[PDB]
Parts: C-alpha cells; sequence; structure tokens
DNA sequence: TTTTTTTT
C-alpha cells in the first residue's frame, strides 16, 4: 500500500513548515506508536502531539519509502507557493491581521492552562517598555500604520542614540511583531547581492547599526555601511520594482519592503536623510539599568525584546476599533482577561516601581 | 484517470501567469468545490473566480499527482515561448497596442461595478501630473513615439535634477505604462551580467539615480555607475543583437531595449553625454508639495505613480486619431465616459486648487 | 530479494554518522563474515564490532546493489534531519545534558577494561588546571551557566594576558566540553563570509588570537581582527537572527552562538568592550612551567587540552545537585568511582607537587 | 501514433533556429488547422507560412506530448552542431561570403518596407565619402582582399591625420561594414595584457589612437601607446600563433587577426612605420565640412559613419565579377534597384553639391 | 548477460585507482583477446598484465554497456570510501606500516627478474646518502618516530645551510618515504589561504625555502616567509585543531600535520626557534660534488632523490625489532637478499670511495 | 550550471 503525498502536504501546510529537513525530521517521529509517544504524553510540542495520531498510519509507510526527500520537496513547494499567492493578492492589512491571529494563538498557549509563562512577568515587561519612550503606544500605532500604508519615499524610521540606548531592543520587538528580517550592510559590495536576496517576499527589513565614516573623531570605528546604503536609494524609495538574488535561482522582481534603521551617531548625507520620514532619539537612563539589575528575569526570558510584549501593550492601551474588524472579538476577549488579571492600580504600582528604579515587583 | 497538462497550460496562457510557483499555488486552489468557493462567491480575484468552475475537475486530479512542479514547468514555458515568438514577430506598434488593450481591460474593471477607484480622485492625479510640467501629455506622446521608433543612438532620454523633483515619479508612471524594467548599476562591473539578463524581451528600460563622481562637492558621494555606463555604451547604442544571459539557461541574442535615465546632478562624461536624444530638467515646486500635504490620498493610492493615470491623461488630452488605429473604438468609448463624467469647470477647479496648493477636491 | 534501506538508516542513526563516504565505507566492511571478522575478533573498534553481526546479511545484498550512493544519501539525510529538529526543539540546558551524556560514554570506555587510559594521569591534569586560576571550578560553573542562559549582549568572555599563559589551552578544554568550533577573524574581509559560515547550528564559538593594531609598541604583530570584530557587533549581541552562508548554499538565518575571545594585550574599542561580560586576566607563572617540564605525559597525551579533563574536575568539585536531573544517576556512580580510587591526601599531594614545581606524580 | 522527432529537427535546420524557446514557441503555433490559418492567409511570416501545412499533423501530436522541451533541446543541438562543424572548415572567403550575405539580408530591411531612411540619403553619404579621398570603392575592395588573404606582415594599414580628419568616422564605417572590434593601447602596460586578449577570435580589429609618447611636443596628447605598440611586434606580423588572455579564464593561443590602426600625427619610429603595409592620410577640407554643415541629416542618421553605406558603395561601383561567384546573384539586384532609383545624373548632382559644398540633396 | 559491477569494483580496489577516467580507460583495454595481448606479452605495466586474463570476460560485456561511466563512479566511490574509513580509524604507526608495504612491493618489481633497476646502483645510492650527514641512519630513525608520535610542540624540524647543500634533496626523499606535500609560504597573505588547503589529510608537510628578511645583509633575497610563519604558532605546535580550505570546497578541521622547514642562513626570531625539536646543519662538501661528477647515474636515474633509497638504508642498518611487527618478515627476507648480494666489505669500500670523492664504483 | 574563484 502506497504513501499518501496528500497527507504529507497537508501536514506541511497545517504546520507552515517550509524547510525540507524540518519537514522530513518532524514527519518521521510519527512512525512510532502514538499511543506510547512520550512527546505526546509530555505534551511537549504542539506541532507534534496534535498531529501524531492522525499521521501515524501514513508515517509508517513513509518510513519505508525510497523517495523520501522528493515527497518532502513537493510538500515544501506547496507551502512556498501559498506564500507567493498570498503576497500577490492580500492587502497589507490582511497580512498584518493574519500575523496578529498567529501571535494571539501563541498567547493562548503561553498563558493557557499549560500556563508555561506567567502573565505578571509578561505584563511587567510592558510597563518597562512604556517607560522607554514618551507616549510609547502612540509611537507603536503610528509605525504600524506607516508599514501598512507603505507610502512611497515615506517608508523608513531612523533610530539614533548612544550605545546601549535601547534602539536595537525596540527594533527587535517590532521585527517579531510584524515579521521580517535583519540584514547586515557593513559588508563587501559583491556578497551583499545575496544578502539582499534574503528580503524576498517579506514584510519588513531592519538594517542594524550600520557603520558610517569619520566618527572615529568620537571613536566610532568607521566602515562602509553608509556608503553601501547610499548605493540603494531606489530600494528605500519603493517607487519601482527591483530584482533580487538567490543562489542557483533566477531574479525575483518586486517592491523592496519598508523598515527601520539603527544608528550610533555617525553623520548622514542628505540623499539618505531625505528618505527617512522620522528620526527617533534614544537615551541611557541609569534607573532603567537599576530596574533591570533587579528584574533580570526580563532579560533571561527575553521579555522586553519580544513582539508579544508590544502586542500586549497595544491591547492594554488602544480602543478595540483601532484593530482590524475581524480580530476585534479576540481583542475584546483578551482585554477582558487583562482587565480581570490586573487592576489599573497594580499597573500603576509597576510603573512607579520602574520610575523608582527598584525592581518592578514589590 | 490522468491529469490533462493541456488544460493546465490553457489556464497559464489565459492568465498569462509566467511563474511556476505562482501558477502552482493558484491552480491548487481550484481543487475544492467551486460551488461553495468563498472566493468565487465573494468575487475576490478574477484570476480565480472566472476559472474555478471550469478547471475544478482537472484540479482535483492534479491535487493527487506526484509530478506537480514538472507539469507547471511545461505550462510556464509555453507562456514564455509565446512572449518570445510574439516579441520577434510583432511590430513595436502592435506590441504597444497590446499593452494598451491590457491596461484598458484593467480600467474597465477598476471603474466598473466594483468601481473601487474614484475616477475623480484618479483625474485629480492627472491634473497633478499635467500640472507638473507644461504640455505634459505632449512630451509623453513624444516619448512614446521615440520608443516605438527605437532609433539607434537616438534611443535614450535623460532626467536630471535634485532630490524630490519628481523624476522618479514620472519614470514610474511611464514604466507602468510601457511595460519595461528598472535596473540598478551602482554595482561592481563584473557582476552586472545577470542584472542585464532581466532586459531579455522587454519593450523599455529605466536606470534609477545612477552614481556618478565629483558630486561630493555637493554631498553626492561618488560611485561606479557612471563608469559602468561608459563601458556599457555598446548596449546604449543598441546597434547589434547582444547575447543576454540567465542562470541555468542558454543565453539569448537580441537588440538591447531603449530606455530612460534619472540623475541627481553628478558629472557626465562626454562619451555618455554624447548618447542621448534629449535631456529634461526637474525642479522642486513647493505649491505642489502643499497640495499633496492635504490631498495625500493621491499618494496613498500611488495614483501619481501609476501608468493608468497617464492613459487617462492621453485619453483626455489627445485626438482619437492620434492613437493607433485598432484601439480607437475603445478610445472613443472611454472618451465618452470621461466626457460624460466631467465638466471642464470641475477639471479646471481642481487644476486651480492644484496650482494654489489647496486640497484639490475643494 | 532486496536491500533493507531501513537497516541502513538504523545504522546511520545508531552511529550518528553524517558523512556519506564514512557511512558507505563502514557499511561495506560488514559484507565479510562477522564470524571470521578479525576486527570483531580483535574487538578493535566499537562502531564496527557492535554491529557487524546484526547488519551482515543486508550488507551482503548491499554489496551487490547498483544504487549504493543513493541509499547512503537518504540515510545521511535522516541523521542530518534529526539534528535540525533538535536545534529547534531542545532547551539549551537539555542540549548540554546530551553533550555530557556522550562524553560520559567515552569516559566509560576510556577507563574501562579496554583500559586505554590511566585515571591517575587524567586526575593529575585536574590538579594542574585547578592550580591555573583562583576558584577554577567556580569559573567553569559560571561559564557553563552563561552559555545555557544566553542572555542578550551579556554573552561573551574576553581572555587576555601574555603569550604562553594557557589561554588557548583553557579555551580548547571548554570548547571540547561543549559543542563548538573555533574561528580565525584576522582574515581579509571578503573571505570572512565563508569563515563565519562554520558557526551554523553549533553551540559555542571561540575566536582565536584576535590581532589588534597599535600593539607594535608592545612588540605585538598587528592585524585587523579587532576591527573586523567591531563590524560583527550584532553577532556578539545575539539579540536578533543573523544570516549565515556556506559555499553553494542559500543563507541560513539564526541566532549567532555565544563564546570566548582570546587575545594578547592590544586595546579594544568601547563598542566591543561593552559587549563582554567578563574579562579573565591570565598570568605566566614559573612553578606551572617547571612542574609541567617534569610532567610532560600531560601534554604528550593532550590531557590538559581536553574536555574530559574539565568534566572530571566538575565531578570532583561540584555538588550532585548542580547537574541536570537525569544525569545525576550517572554522576553519582562516577563520584563513587573517583573516591574509591583517590583519597584527598593523594589529590592534595598532587596539588602540592604542582605548587612546589615538582613533577606532579610521586 | 507519436511525435516524429525527425520532423522537428528538420524545421530547426531549415529555419536555422537555434533557441529552444523560439523553436518551441513557433512549432506550437502549427497545432491549429493550417487550412484556416490566418497567418498563412495573410502571408505574415515565411518562417510560418512556408511550413505549417507540412508540419501540422506532427504539431497536433506534439501539442499533447509531455516531453516537449526535450524534443526541442535535441533539435537545437543539431543546429548548433552544424555551426560547430562548419566553423572548422571556413576559408576566410567563405567566412566573408556569409558576413556580407548576412548584411544583404539586413539590407532587405534597410530599403525594404521598413525603409527607415532614404536610399537617397544613403547614397548621399556614399557621395560625401567617395570624395574624401581617391577612388574609394577600389580602396575598399583592396582592403577587403587584404583581409581575406591575411598574408603575414602584409596585414595592417594606418590612418594618419590630425584632429577632425575623419579617421574615427571612417573607422566607424569600416568596423561597421566588416565586423571586428576596437581596442585601446594607452593603458599602463600593467593593465594591457587582458585588453589584448579582447581581440581573441575577432576577424578584424581597429586600434584606437595611440597617444604619442612625447606626442604633446606636437600639441597632441602624450601617452604610452607608441612604445606599447612597437613592443608588440609579433602580434602585428601574424608570423606565429600567440597567447591570449581572457579575464577570469585561462590562456588561449591563435594567429593574431589582421586589421587597422588610427593615429593622430605623432612621431612614428622607423621600426613602427616599417610594420605597415599602407598609410592612408587624412586632413580637414572645406567643401567636406561645409557640405556636412548643410547635409546634417546624414550625420543625424549617422549614415556617414555607416559601414552599410560602404556596402552600398561597393554594390554600386564594382564589377560583378569582383564578388564571390554565387553571392554575385544578389548584387545585380541591388544595382538594378539603385539604377532604377538613380541615374548617374542624380549621383552626379549629389556629388556636385558635395564638391560645391552645397547640401547634397539640393 | 549482465555486467558484474562487483568485478569492476574489485579491480578498482585492487589497483587503488580513484580517478574515474583512469579507471575507465584501463578497464576497456581488457576487452581485446588476452590470449594475444601485446601489452601482456611485453610485460609493460603490472596494473595491466596481472589482471587482463581475469577481467577479460566482464570487460567484453562492459564494452557493450550503455551505463559505462555510471559503473565507474560507484567503483571510484568505493576506493574513496576506503580512504576515509582508514583516515579516521588507523593509528599513525599503522599508516606508516601500510606506506612501507607499498614501497616494498615496488622494490620487488624494480629488482625482480623483470627488474629494470640495478640493485648495485641503488646500493651506491645508499652509500652517497649515508655520507651526507653524521649519524644518518640514526637520524632517520629519530625523524620517523617524531612523526609517528606527533607529540605537540615537539613536532617540527629545521634544515639550514648554503645553497646546493642537499637540504631539499633530503626533504624530497623523506616526503616520498612518508608521503605528504610541499608548501610555499613566501606570499602575500591573501593567497596563503588556499595554499594551506594542500595540507588537508596529508601525513607530512614541507615548508620549502622560507625567505627571511634582512638576509640581504649577506646577499640573501629578502621576503615575507618567516614573517608569515610566525603568525601560525598554533599550526606548528599542533596542540589544537585548525580550519582548512580548498577551492570549491567547504572547510575541514583537523590537527595540522608535522613536517620540515628549510632555509638558507636567514636570521630566526626566538619565537620561531622555540618551535623546533631539532635543527640540522648542511654543509657543501666538495668530495660529494666530485663524486656526483663521476657517478652521474645517481642523478640521472634520480636515485638519491628517492624514498626507496632511504628505505634501503633503513633495511640495511636498522635492527629487525625496530620495524612494525607485521612487516618484520618481509624485512628479514630483504635483509637476507641484501646480505646475500653484498658483503659488508664491498659496501664499506663504496663508502671509502665516496670519502675519496672518486667515483663510487670499481 | 552555478558557484566559487578571480580579481582588487
Ligand atoms: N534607555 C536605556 N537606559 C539604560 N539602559 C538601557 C537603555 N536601553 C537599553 N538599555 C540597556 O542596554 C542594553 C542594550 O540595548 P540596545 O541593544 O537596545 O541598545 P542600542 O542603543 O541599540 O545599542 P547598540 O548600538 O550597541 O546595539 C539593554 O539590554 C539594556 O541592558
Ligand atoms: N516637482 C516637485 N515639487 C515638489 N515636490 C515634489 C516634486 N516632485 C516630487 N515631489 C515630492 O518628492 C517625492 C519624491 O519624488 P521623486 O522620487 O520622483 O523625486 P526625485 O527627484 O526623483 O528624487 P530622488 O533623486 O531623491 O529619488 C514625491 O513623492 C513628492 O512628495
Ligand atoms: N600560566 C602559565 N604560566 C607559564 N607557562 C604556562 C602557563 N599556561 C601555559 N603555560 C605554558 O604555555 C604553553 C602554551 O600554552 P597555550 O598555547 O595555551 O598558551 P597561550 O598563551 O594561551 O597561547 P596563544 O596566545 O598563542 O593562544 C603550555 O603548553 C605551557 O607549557
Ligand atoms: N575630411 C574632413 N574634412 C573636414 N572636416 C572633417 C573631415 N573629416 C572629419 N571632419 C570633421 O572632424 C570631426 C570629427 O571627425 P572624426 O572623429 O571622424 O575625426 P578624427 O580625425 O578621427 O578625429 P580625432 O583624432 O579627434 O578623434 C567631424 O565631426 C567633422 O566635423
Ligand atoms: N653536501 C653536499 N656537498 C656538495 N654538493 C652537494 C651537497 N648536497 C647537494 N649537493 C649538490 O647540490 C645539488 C642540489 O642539491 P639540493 O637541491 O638538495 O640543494 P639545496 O641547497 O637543498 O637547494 P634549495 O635550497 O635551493 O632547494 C645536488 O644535485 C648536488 O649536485
Amino acid at each position: 500500500k502506497q504513501v499518501s503525498w496528500k497527507l504529507v502536504t497537508e501536514y506541511a501546510m497545517e504546520t507552515k513548515c517550509d524547510d525540507v529537513l524540518l519537514l522530513l525530521g518532524m514527519y518521521l517521529e510519527f512512525q512510532y506508536s502514538f499511543e506510547m509517544c512520550l512527546k505526546c504524553i509530555k505534551k511537549e510540542q504542539p506541532s507534534h502531539y496534535k498531529y501524531h495520531e492522525k499521521h501515524y498510519a501514513n508515517a509508517a509507510i513513509f518510513a519505508d519509502s525510497k523517495n523520501q526527500k522528493t515527497i518532502c520537496q513537493q510538500a515544501v513547494d506547496t507551502v512556498l507557493a501559498k506564500k507567493r499567492v498570498d503576497s500577490l493578492q492580500l492587502t497589507r492589512e490582511q497580512m498584518l491581521t493574519n500575523r496578529f491571529n498567529d501571535l494571539l494563538d501563541r498567547m493562548d498557549i503561553m498563558f493557557g492552562s499549560t500556563g508555561s509563562a506567567d502573565i505578571e512577568e509578561w505584563m511587567a515587561g510592558v510597563a518597562w517598555l512604556h517607560c522607554l519612550l514618551p507616549k510609547m503606544d502612540s509611537v507603536v500605532y503610528d509605525f504600524l500604520k506607516c508599514m501598512v500604508y507603505n507610502i512611497p519615499k515615506k517608508r523608513y524610521w531612523l533610530f539614533k542614540g548612544p550605545i546601549d540606548s535601547g534602539k536595537t531592543t525596540l527594533a527587535a520587538a517590532l521585527l517579531e511583531l510584524c515579521g521580517g528580517k535583519a540584514l547586515n550592510v557593513n559588508l563587501p559590495l559583491d556578497r551583499l547581492n545575496f544578502e539582499l536576496g534574503v528580503a524576498i517576499d517579506q514584510f519588513l527589513v531592519v538594517f542594524e547599526d550600520v557603520k558610517g565614516t569619520g566618527g572615529e573623531s568620537r571613536d566610532l570605528p568607521s566602515g562602509q555601511g553608509i556608503n553601501n546604503l547610499d548605493n540603494l536609494r531606489d530600494y528605500l524609495d519603493g517607487s519601482v520594482k527591483v530584482n533580487l538574488e538567490k543562489k542557483h535561482l533566477n531574479k525575483r522582481t518586486q517592491i523592496f519592503p519598508p523598515g527601520i534603521v539603527t544608528m550610533n551617531e555617525y553623520s548622514v548625507p542628505k540623499t539618505l536623510q531625505a528618505r527617512f520620514v522620522k528620526q527617533i532619539d534614544f537615551r541611557p537612563k541609569d534607573y532603567l539599568k537599576h530596574c533591570l539589575e533587579r528584574s533580570e528575569f526580563l532579560l533571561e526570558k527575553r521579555i522586553i525584546q519580544s513582539g508579544i510584549a508590544l502586542l500586549l501593550m497595544l491591547i492594554w492601551y488602544r480602543p478595540v476599533a483601532e484593530f482590524a474588524q475581524s480580530i476585534q472579538s479576540r481583542i475584546v476577549e483578551w482585554k477582558e482577561r487583562l482587565d480581570k488579571e490586573f487592576s489599573l492600580s497594580v499597573y500603576q504600582k509597576m510603573k512607579f516601581n520602574v520610575a523608582m528604579g527598584i525592581g518592578v515587583l514589590d
């Protein structure tokens, strides 16, 4: 009796798996008796224990197959095709709406009955971020609109401030929220070709702390980052489709996605300054160090640098109407949970703790 | 029973889909019962909702196949082969009349019963564009003619001027009209070969804001595109059918397309200066800026970037007889629709507001 | 009758082999009779003698196969797929627990009846290592925790001091204790792309002997490793997923691992100094040298380089509670075995000899 | 029944089609009933209507094939192999035969229905050139035979003349007529090796003018090209095969092609002078330049830079017997055309205007 | 009837061939009638004449196969697989023992009844080599043990002395005896990367003729050799692994081999001096020069270059117990042959003749 | 074949 390639394809689709080796490895686990499957019994990974019983019979036949890599390749191609279809047909707002549903599904696990992390430590992170900048949640909402609208040559925000000002942290949290990638531009112009190939078919890019020049006056070690970017004015502008690499693969032509750039304070030529729409300034604050020095669980669990914390911040602060119409129900549900789990006075206490630079909890 | 590769290819031809993943993805959507297909019901995408009912049976059998990518390969190659054969056997006029028919087909939908575009917003775009330079439509006709005639060493026009002067904006609309390609050559000489590969079988090309030299006198940092163009002068002359390249494929002898260049004001070498039909200056004009600042929905919807605005402009400004012959029926049909929609007062009231710097729709 | 590919995949899994040639070459040995197999009878090599008699009949049929490399390719893929799955799903603690289990398995062999090693020689090395720094075992525990926790920015330790202060000796031991590989970044900037590719999916990294510049005053030969490092600033921070490259392969995206930097007494930019948690300051000492001269069986058997030596140190000094819970069973048996062999007086006698600069043994 | 691979290959040979996508594209068109075929009915392309009826039955079966691209690949190989075989049998006269037979077919466009500049203007260019210097038609036939005979040392002619002597304009027409390539030699020797390799396997070359070593003694730019050339002794002579050097590729070796040199009027060494077969000698003349200033459409059409004007000139002046035996059959036809087009008195009146300095077409 | 792939693989294993083309061509020769085979009858190559009779039948079927290169690939894979198994599993003593067996086999041919060599001339070779240094046979035995033990730090030997004082002669014979490859470090650092790639999987390396700097004080050409070496202190001391790279290959990681460094009288930094176990002085001795001048068959047959001569020297001088236990039987057999064919007095006479600087033989 | 190497 033969393998159902259809069952494999369905698993890959349902998992959103898009690496042939992950798919291969994952599917093989299901060859063993699901009844005794310790991973199921431990409820260890949902992408396993939800599926093992259903896929078990087909995995036993797959384990004998001579074709295995070919079956997995087709399944991965089906997932990749779905992404391309979506990218060409969804509005950007639907893309974000889908991305939000996925994060909310994780939150249903994180704070589920399994309760693998506690909502107090997570909510504590929100207060720390809210203190990081003035009017923080307003700044986040502006950024989301900007990325969704994707207005030509109004597409990039510049983060500037000293070392350890917090700019990388905020970028990292935003990048998780929207989904996207970081790219290193402090590199030679040749291999840079394939670096940009990474950006194919994605929502955001982040360029990290690109080195400028002449800042060694202030001991900013100089480098090609700024020179490199100014070759790519068109990529930022987003007025024209551009052609993107991959190894052993032909060009893809598409608009280069919007994003943000982080900078210790080298100088900027005005060709490039003209292309940022908004610069934000970041500053060291010792009481914030002191808070972290006590509340080190924030860093160990990477709470403050994670997009989940930004979503929780938005849920706490924004009217339900500001969310895309479909998810508004799930937002109401989480607003209710949060209002139930915390008084405002508790949140005010946490903010005061952060302000005092004591550990967030007392 | 067995997949009809014939029916697959027929859909590929009819959508003009020419990507193997895009084709693969979309055809798989047809495997479900079209009678409940929410996309059909909701009339979301014509590339789906027209074809689903027809292709359904074959798509179910396709969904079972083990050959899927290979089927899509042969289908795509038929689409590309049509393009190549058509590329040789048609006159540039016939090419352009095909392109215009395609855009007219979109417009028939965009202002159709779905009608999601306001004609008057779109016409406000036309006003802004014809306001950008005198006799805008007339210079557009001169450009179109020059590209149809495609005369050796009279095949390129230069746009030169400072940032935010609109040169990029105009190139976008022309390129969206003509169906060409952008290329970037601010790059290491040896690497450009596959970038030039994109020029295979294109009506037109555009080079964006190429890096020159000596402009750092004025904060324009130097780069190689200037020298690259000098070496590429062979293609710019377009005397002979150069053998263009693409990965894992045979190379392709053809005449290099004509095109446009945009420039912030670096030096020009005499040899490059020698090669143009024409130069055009571009000049920041604050009253337009003040208008857009109110009227920003124009730019949000990219109206002023989009060739559909130019086509509406030429329908408005130009004689029916100025168009190529066979389309002149559709020209009249659309001329009538504009004539039905507008008083000249409405247009003039708008163009007044544009000249002032008011919200165009006051 | 036909090859069982399943038996080959089992052998690959059981040996954890991931070279197609090594797998092939070993599997082919099983085709002769195990009953006369002199390697079995000499019981020379465990990856052979455990398995020959099981695999025998399938090896004989495999010897006749026309497909041999395809069979091995599928088997090696399964072992590679297993690693990929684990690299997503295991905790860093659980990885380290696995790594320990395998070293402990080699320790069971080395000190077995096969008796390739003298535990007294190996314990001598622990005395030399524990003498090299204050509170040596505490330093190892703090480092291991740091690598398990992987706290952003707080990820890297800097080793510096004169040449011949044992810094690379110590780095080697840690690197063998964990998983990982070394890297040399004094390179030209372009080849660096493939240098960093080595880090993919690994646990530790060690940057080896980074040349600074300006050290020529201290007679240090000079180079660009430090300036290269300050370009890789985000790789140290580990705050966001970077892109990594191998020859003929698409870029992987992942967090760059934590690790150690070794150098002589150059200076370091603030941007890079800010990225080290801890700076260990090694010193030349004569008694270590004069002891080691009279103790050269240490170097001749590579004892003080090797991870097995550090593991013996931890088993001696650290409480059973400090190990991950599942290995505490094996740890207790090894603790018993050690004390059954060595009195404290014997160990202190060894440390006394080292402190005296006498040959460790007496 | 089944696709005849035989018939597909016949068409590829008969059309000399040597691109797999074109072959695929065109052959697919035959699948419709030729009896109705509108392309046949309108005689639009011979490459179609010559063949459709014969190939139709095979094309119907071809359209159902699942191997289609593979059939076309084998067919294209056959055509490429034919070129490969013949490339090793070409006499230089047989080579020349084709290289003009090609241009006669191109000229079936030049004054076909395309007719894109006046056959009058084209002969007016011929008029203007024929009175630059003596007997120009004979001079072409002589230079032509020189390049076909390729007699060692007896292979190179020199254009000596000041700035604006026309030698560059002439050189344009020469390479245009004949093929070959232009080259520089004023590089530093350090560079020049690769530049010399560029000539590899061209039938002919031009050298762009040496900037005289000490040439500015004449008020003409100084440079290195003199000593560079006379150091390149043997390349000129073609006595023996020489090594040649492509960038990024290994050596090749070949008899160095014959050709042409341009010079402004520098201090040619006796040795360097002795290399040449024939100086030709050029200076400003007033009827010429003032006629240009009155015939400027010829420069705008660059006809006076045109080798096609030279081919036209030979077609006019020279005996039929001077052309190779069979290709002669075409030249009479263009003469017949040109004679029906023009009396002598026309070409006379044109020539008179040039001699008078009058605008040639007056 | 079928081809036996097994018989081909046996021949490949038997001949140790690992080039597919060399394997292919040789097997095809067996298809002609062994019963008349001229190559057999001339006894030209053992690799042919030993096997033709055996493989004749299979080669006849092989000659008709359509799969020929596919068969050879699997065969060559088997030989490469054998090498990689051996590469990991053998001891360094086992490796050398195998190497010795190979030379002993070649000697059995060279001096056989078919033997084209002269055992007396090769014995004259041993006399000249034994004269080149003090204690020569004791010195060789010391060098070998050093390579077999591969003790870190204690790994490398330095040769120095004038030009034409024999150093590379000895290096070449040692390199032939052990196997290994020579390296050139007198480079800029960029190419040095692929240079070291040669060392992968070698038993020995020789650093030929390292240029110091400042030897120009005494007319030695200055260069970057020594300066490049002292970067690589880890590579010599061999305590820890290094990364190694070849063109088009992913990096490997291993202990860098032991080896020899050679120079004229350049100055040596003490940093480098401490790297070496031993330094051997060579001095030009005129009686050797006059002996070669009268004993030219030594040079012309390359006798004194050959590792076979050093092997003969070991066989003649060393006690049987010094060889690896397995080969001691062959050593006894060769010692018997040599003691039979040469008296001690005769060998001593040759040694006396070399001391006289007269020709070796009388 | 591309890529990597070459090239700078
Ligand atoms: N505003 C702040 N005040 C004090 N400490 C801060 C602040 N922001 C960040 N930190 C500390 O700095 C560390 C690094 O933050 P982050 O990487 O976001 O800064 P950055 O300015 O982007 O730095 P860099 O340019 O070096 O990447 C944080 O983990 C936290 O410990
Ligand atoms: N003539 C103009 N006057 C004022 N604003 C202008 C003008 N043209 C363009 N703009 C503004 O400049 C923005 C960018 O226009 P565009 O990219 O076409 O200019 P550009 O001259 O090509 O610039 P750059 O050289 O920086 O790419 C537009 O979105 C619009 O907001
Ligand atoms: N603290 C010490 N005092 C004196 N000698 C030492 C000390 N530590 C190591 N040694 C000696 O130094 C030798 C080399 O050690 P190692 O290679 O680790 O030195 P290193 O200074 O860390 O080297 P590098 O800087 O080149 O990596 C050891 O084999 C030992 O002989
Ligand atoms: N025979 C001629 N008589 C007068 N003017 C001439 C003649 N030939 C060319 N010209 C003038 O010379 C100008 C440049 O022509 P061309 O480049 O062909 O000359 P050249 O001698 O090769 O020049 P250069 O050495 O400067 O490159 C033409 O545009 C024309 O004005
Ligand atoms: N000890 C010696 N006394 C005299 N002549 C010698 C001696 N050794 C070598 N020769 C002569 O020197 C020639 C070259 O020897 P060899 O190539 O080994 O020299 P080298 O000094 O090691 O060279 P290099 O350093 O250039 O590689 C030999 O062929 C022989 O003629």
